[PDB]
């Protein structure tokens, strides 16, 4: 969306530093600063060096005005390229998906494919843990937690008022119950004003401590990147008015996990091509393919998609969790969902209701569109839709439904067996993927597994 | 009432930045989402909104007349509320209370008896300073305080740490004294502000009560549906005029012991084409045929009907054999222990009303209202007749003559039971659906009547620990 | 006499070594309570009256009608039994607490459980297993005899006898099964109704008997009743 | 004897007997009567009581001990658990299962005696406290001792911090100040010598910082699984007689070492051993050899009740080399099975299996073990080539083919759930009891512990 028009934005706001981003490949956002005038013409097509070394490249289409720092700073992201090469660094997730956009281009199925996420997140008024060699502890809290029923007084010393109580009847209540109204509207202020576009399906909803606010879709690679905008205004938001916000899957336990689902659709000449009045659901060939390409590769995909060990917290054989591996318009509890739009062509897309806000969006919305697209290419039939509840009906005939690996160790291992169709189009490279299984094996994996549980002591220390 | 387009004048001339979507949950906690002014146009009034709560997915439609600006949020928002709709047939779904309520106000007219019934509501709280409260395994508490409660006489220093100053303690003579006893004057002024700027009326027989904690503001009447809007709305401010001035308020039947209770009276009345049925000297106290008929249908369901007009366990605290609490099922023109009373509308034919005394605010508006209006209504078919009116005292008069007076159930467990043994009068007209019903019987048993029953009261330890 | 005695020494005992006991029952929640499972014969000339090999269980015809006098009286029969208000957090329907009004060998789940002695005539007795150590001993043992004894005279003929499982077996089939009412309220009520069984030979005067309905509804079930709960809190103060 | 039992209760002018038997997953449960109520009807009859509804609880007179911690004068005996109508041992009193196994040990005519020895290791703690909340779950342990402490300004009881404390390179067993937990050793020590210990020639008291082990003599598998519950009641109780705490979880320390149990096992018929062959390896029969094969064979599965707890997975990981390698050799310590070193003399000649932890059931892990050593036997499983070069220094391919016992609880338990005849064998395991086992463990242990954040996730993901 051309260079010109940030150029544009940089007078018109009076700009006077911005802020150079990139993607750490775990997926956390990188910055450094540079004055207004040091960026120019020649930035776009030369580049910026920085440190091992890298050329950065910015896309011009990811230009905000950050709304949280004191002076008046604009935001780019940016391409990672090898400054010797000049070609785009191999495990750079901003281009791990801008590949897969190029890949679904040239398999010349559709030209577009179009995301939209639903991220939820908890906020807290504050956090601590630790991990020792004699012990071990973590503690969330919040004004308005329920297991602050029967305080004394407050954290700030004022006097305990109620109205805390996760009760009956509802999930959203209305003020005082609600007790982050004003934090959401901040929030929500922030992001319309930071170009966020909220229109008939999207809304900001408050379920005590945990929260929502959706937007409308995208094209993968700038999808993602409102996906990473989204997580830094609503972090920064909270944390300029004194709280803290996390969108770890499950902080609390005995509540509510964070979860993501994923609208996903694919699109080519202008028109959409997932819609069929004739097929079940409204859904053409296309896309019941892509469909069983999900299904099909979901104990690999769930690697990148639910990437993290406090993943499978939440995707566990209990809460009537998205682990049942059927596509589905009513069950909750099944991995895609299809949202009722009706014979509108335009709306009709499927929901995959596993992922969590956890993951790097760049290699998540990726590695769904590439099980999709395999799905496509080998025209995979997805084991017929489930309708009527799963919680009702025979222990036998309900068997025949596959489900979701439950571990973060099983998921890696499937990667490791079948990644074949993530490395089609040079879009994730069997480096990578091996890089991806040694990081989460090495960091994650087993620094969790060797050390000690805080309940194995309730169970065990006795024996 | 106000059309739609209104509507979207209001919110453009106060500069409304957002929208909050309002819906009722069964037992009557009203829901909330908030969308963008910008995305709210027509089509929300014609299409309507989805989301999600045998139901996942549903439509959500707005009603121009609900549509006020939020006066505590701090960006600009405009409330309104919502009737729930089945998104493939556009049917209302039977388990919405508005939309009860709506159904009620329908059946009314298809029975040509009248065209509108009218609600008002005297509701009663209380205003606290802390409360906290916590149920385990080896023991439980709970703890109310105020800086003007009495059982805080010796206090050498209030929480602040200021000195005490006195003027505390509930005295013998009347109920509302003035300041500085009447500690909560700005308070209770800044309530009925804000229900005045949020669109209240105050007139004749409404004013601004308060006897210590306890507090209370009557506002004008309204059609039955309208009026138990009014009946959220009312609570939604008092709370958060008190939530804004860092107190904590409670409508909750019984907060304290060995003192008064909250109660929420209702003012029924009829209407046709325009004029009043109740209204007619030559009968008893200005009643008429039907007004009679009416009262005899709230007295022969009234075991039943409690189950939505005093839902709560703790609303068989303040409704006890011997507090002069309205238990006795007979009319008044005097009596403050009897569940009908006729006010003194000083027989002008327009303010002839009945006044039900026994329901708390601790349920659900439109049920109750709904269920209110069902039974006057069962009432009216039969022609069923109440018996005798008591004007001379009950306190007082032969214990054998006064013996036959009937006593409503006074437990909870009680009145479901009333209740899942005779609900025809409710189910006429599709009004209440039998599978609406059914699970308001089970609610209720599993989340009120039964954890409560299988914890031990504290009191219990006072009496037993030693046995 | 004896029971009184224990309760005295264990209370003390604890006392004496800085502690403290209780027997009423249920102090606890979401954890057991403490009941009194009360074993009961009767025997003429130094020889039992109990046993019998061709009738179920090793019962006696005495022992069968016995049985039925409990059961049927048992609606008031608790009024004795369990005459304190914390008695029925513990005989509350879900815990599977002996309150089905049935007898059995197998059962935990009912008042009468027949205790296993095989082919021993004196060890032949009755197990009732729904009082609590609340009560008074005396009027207790009393009015489970007295009880036993209308049954004895009239010749009460209890139903069938389960000793298939009560938290498995067909939900209609076995909603056949009559409770004992679940508040300290009720079997006071219900004791006001009938107590003759009891009056018969002047054991229980008609006065006695209506004192005990008057202290327990003055001094315990209104007492609690008027005040409120704090789970009540916990369920309302929202609203 | 019977007899015997009845002259200790009166020459120690015992007042009240303990009787005692093993629940499920391996706690002792108790009721004590007087000494009074304790004659020959009670070998003979048996005793009353309930856990399915009535119970018959049978005395095994060789378990009878004087408790030394209780003040009141107390015999302990264990007993076995029978029906009342029939007179049929309990299909899952782990005490019968163990009497069970001794007897189809016989009935193959394999061998008649089983010989097991224990050394299972333990921690001393000065306090404990953990739980786990909805919004918060923490664990800690200390001792005055632990190196952790050594910045504290002063001790818990408020005297100045005197050091000597932190793990220091060279030694595992330093002499005093040092070892701060002598003299609580030694009582412990004397308290099994005074509760009918043997201690021998390489029987020996160490002390490892704040863990510590004491070996006693073998004994025939029923009776060692007694002792060994009998070793850990002792232990734990001496230690809490002087205000201190005991464990024997496998891993209460990250980052330290873990607490493990050594089960040396051997075979015996006629009086004679039949463990030894003067022709290799390791001067070992086929029948150690076969033995040792069904081991390693079923060693996937047989570790769901050696290693039966989550917590079992913390000391076995592929990290310090823990005893997960499946071979036997004589030099590893990371070899599952092992050899001590015993040279010429036959009878000493045993092996030594290395991965179960005290966490256990002594009776399930002790029958468990020897089942799946006599299906070694019964189907001459040959068990891989021995290795006697180092496990942690060697080719990456040539290792690479070195398998490893599972790394989790929860999949041990399906292991177990797949394959289990070895087990059901004879009737000594019945797929009954096997059975609640794994629904036992799976919805008490494995599906509780993995619904709880874990803290260290806070530090990897609060901030994703
Ligand atoms: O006009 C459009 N309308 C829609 C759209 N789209 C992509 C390109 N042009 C359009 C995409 C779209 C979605 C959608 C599709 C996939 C993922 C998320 C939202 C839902 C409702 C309506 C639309
Ligand atoms: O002019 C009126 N004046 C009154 C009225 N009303 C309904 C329609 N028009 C009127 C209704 C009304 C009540 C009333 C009726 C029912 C419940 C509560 C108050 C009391 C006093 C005065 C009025
Ligand atoms: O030898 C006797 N054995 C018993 C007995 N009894 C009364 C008079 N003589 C005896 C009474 C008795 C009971 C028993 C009977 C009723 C209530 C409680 C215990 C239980 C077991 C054994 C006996
Ligand atoms: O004389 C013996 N010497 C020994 C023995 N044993 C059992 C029966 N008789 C003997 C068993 C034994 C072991 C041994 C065997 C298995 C497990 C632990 C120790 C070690 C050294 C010496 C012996």
């Amino acid at each position: 969306k051309t260079p010109d028009d940030v150029f544009k934005l940089a007078k018109d706001e009076k700009v006077e530093y911005v802020d150079v981003r990139f993607c750490d490949l775990p997926g956390i956002m990188q910055h450094f600063t540079i004055p207004a005038s040091a960026f120019d013409k020649s930035v776009f097509d030369d580049g910026l060096a920085f440190d091992s070394d890298m050329l950065l490249l910015p896309d011009p289409e990811t230009a905000r005005i950050d709304p949280f720092r004191a002076a008046k700073t604009l935001n780019i992201n940016f391409f990672v390229h090898d400054p010797f090469t000049l070609e785009p660094y191999s495990r750079d997730p901003r281009n791990i998906a801008r590949k897969a956009e190029n890949y679904l281009i040239s398999t010349g199925i559709a030209d577009t494919a179009y995301f939209g996420a639903e991220a939820e997140f908890y906020i807290f008024d504050s956090v601590s843990f630790d991990s020792r060699a004699n012990g071990s502890f973590y503690e969330v809290d919040a004004i308005s937690g329920w297991w602050n029923t029967g305080a004394a007084t407050e954290a700030d010393g004022s006097p305990n008022r109620g109205y805390k109580v996760r009760h009956k009847g509802g999930y959203f209540p209305v003020a005082p119950n609600d007790q982050y109204v004003d934090l959401r509207d901040k929030m929500l202020t922030n992001l319309i004003n930071s170009g966020f576009i909220l229109e008939k399906g999207h809304h900001e909803v408050g379920s005590g401590g945990q929260a929502e606010i959706n937007y409308q879709f995208n094209s993968l690679l700038h999808a993602a990147d409102d996906m990473q905008l989204y997580k830094y205004i609503i972090k920064n938001t909270a944390w300029q008015n004194g709280k803290t916000v996390t969108f770890m899957p499950k902080p609390l336990f005995g509540d509510n996990g964070s979860g993501m689902h994923c609208h996903q659709s694919l699109w080519k000449d202008g028109a959409p091509l997932m819609y069929d009045e004739t097929g079940y659901a409204g859904l053409s060939d296309t896309a019941r393919h892509y469909i069983g390409g999900l299904l099909h590769h979901a104990p690999s995909l769930l690697a990148f998609t639910n990437p993290t060990v406090n993943s499978y917290k939440r995707l566990v054989p209990g809460y009537e969790a998205p682990i049942n591996l059927v596509y589905s318009q009513r069950n909750r509890s099944a991995c895609v969902r299809i949202p009722i739009t009706g014979s509108n062509p335009k709306a009709k897309r499927l929901e995959f209701r596993s992922p969590d806000s956890s993951g790097n969006p760049y290699l998540a919305f990726s590695a769904m569109l590439m099980a999709g697209l395999d799905g496509i290419k080998n025209k995979i039939e997805p084991q017929a839709p489930v309708d009527k509840d799963l919680y009702e009906l025979p222990p036998e005939e309900a068997a025949s439904i596959p489900q979701t690996p439950t571990q973060l160790s099983d998921v890696i291992d499937r990667l490791e067996a079948d990644h074949e169709y993530l490395t089609e189009g040079g879009v994730f490279t069997n480096d990578l993927i091996e890089t991806w299984i040694s990081f989460k094996r090495e960091n994650e994996i087993e620094p969790v597994n060797i050390r000690p549980h805080p309940y194995e002591f309730a169970l065990y220390y006795d024996v």
